[PDB]
């Protein structure tokens, strides 16, 4: 395991969302409202399924080696079973916040996985100069969801409960912020241009993750958004 | 990429796939209403990931090569990907029409996995006599899909709206024809007893998919049905 | 075929799930409640998809070798991508025999997923040590679907009809008593510490997998619960 340099963000990041996934769940536990319970359900999935996949990393399992530019490559191909499963899990935890109609809800999930999907398919093309055309057209289905996220979700937000546009907001901000930086590192980082080595590229993408998993997850589980109004 | 001579037949289905989803997205930016919302996201999708399988194919990742009969027989492995979320979408358009009950929904698309499944297993399969054995299960699945989209939906189709039983009768006819044909294409080509060359069997399948995806969904998406009944 | 010595409980599997799915097929064409459709819908399905995975291990698709403890071990994968569909599918079939709130389900179908695919990550893990660490996290999953099959279903159970709490506490003892055995087999089986040969282990397999599938089927399609209450 030590043998790759990397290693020790990998073992991080296994740590920060292990224990989140248990911070959530223990929270999660004083819980009836039927609102809330979908809310917890969602988000403590979200650091489950990234804690078994940044394991899978650590442990050798969820690497493989990819032939191009004359070298073999190693890429970790786990991210994008980890990414397939999370990111529509956390598109939805924003979906159901502004009550967004199923046809959206569809369009979205369906363009996160065109997204992920082609992301994995340049991850492991052999040519070369082809990576890129599935980055392209992975940023293209990003940016068809960060699209949707501003012209058609903030302004259902202002429709709706204060706490719930409030929340929505902050959320939909760092959403953006942080999903926007995934295609940078990929397009300098080991699996593109290679500018940037695979030990720094692992730390940005731990950073990342933590912070869209359970950075997100801390900001949306102490909002009284996630609670039907009652009284 | 020019080294296989079906070549041209995946260049113009990433064409005319890729023109499809751009046409649908386009027409379906004026659109408010929440009905026609789902119509036009689940219609767009199918195009769109047909698009991105087509290209895998021209670009040559979605191939693989399957010994049997003593060869080394070149299979499209990508078609399968495509279908497998293809063909319950298109499903899911014909089901949401007639506003079929949730068993029935479930029923069709847990066939329609096992029809793709079950034919995926057969492309891959080593032993000869055994492919056939899995078209036949596959083509069992079908035959299923179909009977019910004729005795459980044609009868459903009536008390509903007329322009949404019209529109169902002329999309369930293209689907049966159209759907029908796969298997056939499969059994006869590189696929099963190899009599039809895998250029002209790739050219098939490109007028069965632009014609099962771009044509009904031009059918669907400028039909009055796919909106609630409004003042 | 025969010249492994499990063929035979591979066969017998086979037969049964193929009886098993033609049994209930037949039994539900005379069911018009919406309520009954979606059970005989999901209920058929699990033994449908069962039957093609014994069929594609009987064979022998199903089927691959891993290296570990210096010997090349017999791995049959396709229980995986069977337990993937057929799992989550038998929880809901619960869920929704008590009116399951959507957390809740969303809850079990993910703790599911997650003990399916750490189960499946252990079985092709190449470090013998290193599979019983993805036993233990799947074991952990399976304990969370126990304990809300109980904590949480139960006590929803007793608000609900006589007959649908009833048939519930039935099914939910048969699941925890049934699902709790896969665990142990697996430890002690070809995949973990290999003191049961792997013919027994099939045998073993089979028998539970007839009883949690077509025994389980059995008693939910032939209670009243399943329908509405109607007069
Ligand atoms: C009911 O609705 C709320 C439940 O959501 C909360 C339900 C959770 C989504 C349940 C899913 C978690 C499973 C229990 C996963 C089991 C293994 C976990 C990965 C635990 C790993 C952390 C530990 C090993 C450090
Ligand atoms: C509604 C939304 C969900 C829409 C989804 C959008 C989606 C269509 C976007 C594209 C997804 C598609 C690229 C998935 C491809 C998975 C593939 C990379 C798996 C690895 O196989 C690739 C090659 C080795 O490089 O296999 C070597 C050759 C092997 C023989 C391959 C044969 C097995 C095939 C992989 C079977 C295909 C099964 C499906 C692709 C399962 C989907 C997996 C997941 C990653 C989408
Ligand atoms: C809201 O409901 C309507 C949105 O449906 C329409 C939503 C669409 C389903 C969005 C999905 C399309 C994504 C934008 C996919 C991005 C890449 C596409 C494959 C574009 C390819 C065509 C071009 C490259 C020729
Ligand atoms: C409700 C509905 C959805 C019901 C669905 C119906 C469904 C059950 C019908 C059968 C589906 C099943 C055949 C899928 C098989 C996928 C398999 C072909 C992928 C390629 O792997 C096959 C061999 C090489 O030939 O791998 C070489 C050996 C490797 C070591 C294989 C190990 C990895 C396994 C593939 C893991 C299995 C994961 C699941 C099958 C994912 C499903 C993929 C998709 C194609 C269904
Ligand atoms: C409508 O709601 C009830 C339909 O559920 C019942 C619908 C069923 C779920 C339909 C799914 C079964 C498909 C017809 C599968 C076809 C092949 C089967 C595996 C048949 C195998 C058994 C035989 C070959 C012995
Ligand atoms: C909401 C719930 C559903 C949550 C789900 C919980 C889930 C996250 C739990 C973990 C699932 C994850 C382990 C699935 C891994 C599948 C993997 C074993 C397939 C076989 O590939 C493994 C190696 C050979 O051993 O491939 C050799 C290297 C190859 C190059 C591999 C590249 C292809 C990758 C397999 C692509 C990943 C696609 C997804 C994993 C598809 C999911 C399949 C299914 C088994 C979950
Ligand atoms: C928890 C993990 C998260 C939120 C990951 C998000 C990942 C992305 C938004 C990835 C995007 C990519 C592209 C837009 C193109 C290049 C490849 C990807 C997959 C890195
Ligand atoms: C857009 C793509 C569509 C509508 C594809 C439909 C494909 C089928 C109906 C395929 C059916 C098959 C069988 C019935 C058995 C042989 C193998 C298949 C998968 C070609
Ligand atoms: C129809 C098939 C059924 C109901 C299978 C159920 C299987 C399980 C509950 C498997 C559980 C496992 C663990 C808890 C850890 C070890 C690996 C598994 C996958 C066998
Ligand atoms: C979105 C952030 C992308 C920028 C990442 C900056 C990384 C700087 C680290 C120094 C690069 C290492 C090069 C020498 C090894
Ligand atoms: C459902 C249509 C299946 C029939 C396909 C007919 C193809 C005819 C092309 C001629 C066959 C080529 C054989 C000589 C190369
Ligand atoms: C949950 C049941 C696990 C116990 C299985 C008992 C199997 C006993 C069979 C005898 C073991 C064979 C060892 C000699 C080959
Ligand atoms: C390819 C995997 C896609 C499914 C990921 C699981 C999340 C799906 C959320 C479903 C949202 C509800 C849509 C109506
Ligand atoms: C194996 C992939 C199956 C899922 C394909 C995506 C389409 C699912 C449509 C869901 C229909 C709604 C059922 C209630
Ligand atoms: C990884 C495969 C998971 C999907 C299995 C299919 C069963 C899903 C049932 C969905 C239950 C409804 C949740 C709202
Ligand atoms: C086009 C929608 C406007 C909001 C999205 C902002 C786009 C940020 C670009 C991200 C950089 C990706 C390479
Ligand atoms: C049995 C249901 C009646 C409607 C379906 C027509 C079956 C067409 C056969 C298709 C040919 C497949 C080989
Ligand atoms: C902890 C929830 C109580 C009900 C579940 C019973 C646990 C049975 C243990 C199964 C053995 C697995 C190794
Ligand atoms: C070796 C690199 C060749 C350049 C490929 C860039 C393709 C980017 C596509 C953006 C439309
Ligand atoms: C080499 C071909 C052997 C014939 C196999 C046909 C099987 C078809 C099964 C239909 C029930
Ligand atoms: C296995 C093929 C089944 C095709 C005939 C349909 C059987 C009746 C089903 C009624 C829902
Ligand atoms: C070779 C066997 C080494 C023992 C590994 C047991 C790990 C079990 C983890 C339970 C917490
Ligand atoms: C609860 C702490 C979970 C941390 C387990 C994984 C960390 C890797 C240590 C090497
Ligand atoms: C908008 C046109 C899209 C066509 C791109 C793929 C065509 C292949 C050309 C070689
Ligand atoms: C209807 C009987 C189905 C049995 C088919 C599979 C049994 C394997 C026989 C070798
Ligand atoms: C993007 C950084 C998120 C910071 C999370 C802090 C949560 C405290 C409530
Ligand atoms: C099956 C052929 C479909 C033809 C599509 C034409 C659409 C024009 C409205
Ligand atoms: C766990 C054994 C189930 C027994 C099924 C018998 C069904 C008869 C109604
Ligand atoms: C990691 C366990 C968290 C302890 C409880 C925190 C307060 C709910
Ligand atoms: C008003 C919300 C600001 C959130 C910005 C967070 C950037 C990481
Ligand atoms: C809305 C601002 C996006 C910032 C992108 C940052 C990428 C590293
Ligand atoms: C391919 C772009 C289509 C142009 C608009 C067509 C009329 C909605
Ligand atoms: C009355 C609908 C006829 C549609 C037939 C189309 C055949 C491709
Ligand atoms: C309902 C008519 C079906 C026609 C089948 C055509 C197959 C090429
Ligand atoms: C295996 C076929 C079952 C015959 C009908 C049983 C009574 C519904
Ligand atoms: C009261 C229900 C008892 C069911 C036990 C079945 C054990 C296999
Ligand atoms: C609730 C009783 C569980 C019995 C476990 C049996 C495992 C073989």
């Amino acid at each position: 395991i030590t043998g790759r340099p990397e290693w020790i963000w990998l073992a991080l990041g296994t740590a920060l969302m292990g224990l989140g996934t248990l911070y959530f769940l223990v929270k999660g536990m004083g819980v009836s409202d039927p609102d809330a319970k979908k809310f917890y359900a969602i988000t403590t999935l979200v650091p489950a399924i990234a804690f078994t996949m940044y394991l899978s990393m650590l442990l050798g399992y969820g690497l493989t080696m990819v032939p191009f530019g004359g070298e073999q490559n190693p890429i970790y191909w786990a991210r994008y079973a980890d990414w397939l499963f999370t990111t529509p899990l956390l598109l939805l935890d924003l979906a159901l916040l502004v009550d967004a109609d199923q046809g959206t809800i569809l369009a979205l999930v369906g363009a996160d996985g065109i997204m992920i999907g082609t992301g994995l398919v340049g991850a492991l093309t052999k040519v070369y100069s082809y990576r890129f055309v599935w980055w392209a057209i992975s940023t293209a289905a990003m940016l068809y969801i960060l699209y949707v996220l501003f012209f058609g979700f903030t302004s259902k937000a202002e429709s709706m409960r204060p706490e719930v546009a409030s929340t929505f907001k902050v959320l939909r901000n760092v959403t953006v912020v942080l999903w926007s930086a995934y295609p940078v590192v990929w397009l300098i980082g080991s699996e593109g241009a290679g500018i940037v080595p695979l030990n720094i590229e692992t730390l940005l993408f731990m950073v990342l993750d933590v912070s869209a998993k359970v950075g997100f997850g801390l900001i949306l589980l102490r909002s009284r958004a996630i609670f039907g109004e009652a009284e």
